[PDB]
């Protein structure tokens, strides 16, 4: 359940309506990791099976820990590899509407793809949640040229990477409630705000 390619794999004349992109943390397995299969079977219970198409970023986004201390937080391969999947479900399924998410080192990376990705592309994201958002404190809980208004961030108190360092404490391990229920709730809404229901 670690492992979803929707998107890579998916036919371009069955696209789905709605694409989840997702970012795992430091060191987990697959491409989503640890919360990233919480979230996706919340998703399709609530749009169908054929309704989402779940893409976690794989290739060269290695959720390598000591790329946690690079300028944006993860590595220049990684973000590339953010932007080109973006890129993908924009080319394959102009109509869906996008929704991403990341945890840790995975938020860092959203965030930074999502300053970096062309506005049309953007501008489709109806939503984005972050567990344990490492650069919460200097973007000042913010994805720099993306609204208040469709971000979520799950911070934990005590969870010191919220709060500008990068030491891995008890509280950055504890998102899976969130994953389980506020955050695909937030997704969820987003989506129907926008499409309808």
């Amino acid at each position: 359940r670690t492992t979803r390619d929707d998107l890579i794999n998916g036919n371009s004349a069955s696209c789905r309506d709605v694409i989840f992109i997702y970012a795992r943390g430091s060191t987990e397995t697959g491409n989503l990791g640890t919360l990233g299969p919480s979230i996706a079977s919340n998703l399709e219970s609530a749009f169908g099976k054929d309704g989402v198409w779940i893409q976690g970023v794989g290739g060269a986004y290695r959720a390598t820990l000591g790329d946690n201390a690079l300028p944006r937080g993860t590595s220049s391969a990684a973000i590339r590899e953010m932007l080109g999947l973006f890129q993908q479900a924009n080319t394959k399924c102009p109509d869906a509407t996008l929704i991403a998410g990341g945890y840790s080192q995975g938020a860092a990376l959203a965030a930074a793809s999502i300053e970096d990705l062309d506005s049309a592309i953007r501008d489709k994201i109806a939503g984005t949640v972050l567990f344990g958002y490492t650069k919460n404190l200097q973007n000042r809980g913010r994805i720099p040229n993306y609204p208040a208004d469709r971000t979520k961030v799950f911070c934990n108190t005590g969870d010191l990477v919220c709060t500008g360092s990068l030491i891995v404490a008890a509280p950055h391990l504890a998102y899976g409630p969130d994953a389980r229920g506020p955050a695909p709730e937030f997704l969820i809404e987003k989506v129907r705000a926008v499409r309808g229901s």
